[PDB]
């Protein structure tokens, strides 16, 4: 059950944007969209696979909590944020991909493989670096899909610890206050086209749950805040948010 | 408290220009440092009132009296003053709203045998539960002050109290206030009008990058119109030691 809502296209159109926004509304099963084919194309995940890695690190022991410090490396990044020490939380908010990358490692790609399968994860296919497939290797997942993996974690009912899934959805924390919590990870995919930002998540109100998943195309970083934005436009007009 | 407390009396600045006396306590974990404006009334004992939710549902919990933060709780039909509390809730929003009528059906459902042992455990406060096993909290033996209300947050944060981890995190999860890109805090208040003084309490921490800063305060409250100055107060305190922008 899929109504496609064109009327969105105009938050896009508004800002000079190409894109999709797609919503679930968790108590009555019914989803949402601007554009029924863009929201079940797939692309890289970027930094929104940082959900699935953090879930699959905490359930095999190679982190052990949200506290963990994992040393910096030593390299100095572009971003400086990345060049110390974090933890689970702040690797998040920061969306620190050295760390990650070392995740990755430490799962290796045995592991790797058979969780995403479990996770029904996009197309499941961690094709090239161990620690780089989902930038520029052979995973993709859709708008469609992330909504459909996100409601499984919601839920605590992945194929890993109960603990491990409320210690990601802990660290997905975004923003809180009176009216909804969102909690949510952005991504920005570059090293191939086409270039696209990510925000997917959810808005927990009193008494329901909207999963959403947006992508729109990026060619320049300068667009990034578009992202919440939209969204948000999105948000706002159902009456989801005031 | 290893390291002495240490005595900020410019912070009763934020107290009188209110025309209002109370104590605010806070905590710098990293440092393992305490400061309040005034040490005697940081360690008076009051009725916790609403803020009893945070150890009443760790047990209610722990003990499977509420199964998660999904399971609904039904209305029981009778209109309450509180609009918020004529409807159904679970977990989260029955913390949200502070809807008392579900808080003492756990209560009542714990008992007052595994309530006392409970908190005899958290050596929550003055662990005194003498009066109605639905109501000590609010009309009954139980003290707590807020130097002991950071003591058994610490606990908490850390998942040192005694029960299971699991219960800790859902519990700190209904505790969620406020979040933003630079902090997040988690917190209960409190209104004690039964028995006098009526004070009104806050009681958390904030969360930042690379630290927490637990926090308590209590003020008197002689009327709900000052009852905004619970977190006003705080915030300001907060805001003077740069802990929040
Ligand atoms: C993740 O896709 C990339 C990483 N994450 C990310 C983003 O999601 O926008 C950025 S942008 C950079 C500027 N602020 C930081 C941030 O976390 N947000 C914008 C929310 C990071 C960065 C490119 C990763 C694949 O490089
Ligand atoms: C718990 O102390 C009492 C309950 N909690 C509470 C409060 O701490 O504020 C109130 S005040 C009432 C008016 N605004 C609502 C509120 O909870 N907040 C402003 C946070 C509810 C209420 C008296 C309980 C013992 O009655
Ligand atoms: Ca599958
Ligand atoms: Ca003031
Ligand atoms: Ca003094
Ligand atoms: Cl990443
Ligand atoms: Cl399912
Ligand atoms: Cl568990
Ligand atoms: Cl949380
Ligand atoms: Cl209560």
């Amino acid at each position: 059950e899929w109504q496609e809502n064109k009327s969105w296209n105009a938050h896009f159109t508004e800002h000079k944007s190409q894109g999709v926004v797609v919503l679930w509304n968790e108590n009555k099963q019914q989803g949402f969209t601007n554009n029924l084919k863009r929201a079940n194309q797939a692309f890289l995940p970027a930094s929104t696979f940082k959900i699935p890695n953090s879930l699959i690190a905490l359930d095999l022991g190679v982190v052990k909590d949200e506290h963990q410090v994992f040393k910096w490396d030593g390299q100095t990044r572009d971003i400086a944020t990345w060049n110390r020490d974090h933890n689970l939380i702040t690797a998040m908010k920061y969306s620190v991909v050295p760390v990650y990358q070392e995740f990755a490692r430490q799962i290796g790609e045995a592991r790797m493989s058979k969780m995403l399968h479990a996770f029904d994860y996009g197309n499941e296919d961690i094709s090239g670096n161990v620690d780089s497939f989902w930038l520029d290797g052979g995973i993709r997942i859709s708008a469609t899909e992330q909504i459909s993996f996100l409601r499984k974690l919601y839920h605590n009912k992945l194929h890993v610890s109960e603990r491990s899934q409320r210690i990601v959805k802990q660290a997905m924390l975004t923003e809180a206050n009176g009216d909804y919590i969102i909690r949510a990870k952005t991504g920005y995919s570059t090293r191939i086209e086409p270039k696209i930002g990510w925000w997917v998540g959810w808005v927990e109100l009193d008494d329901n749950v909207w999963f959403f998943a947006m992508n729109m195309d990026m060619p320049t970083s300068d667009g990034l805040g578009l992202r919440q934005a939209i969204t948000k436009e999105v948000l706002k007009q159902e009456k989801i948010i005031p």
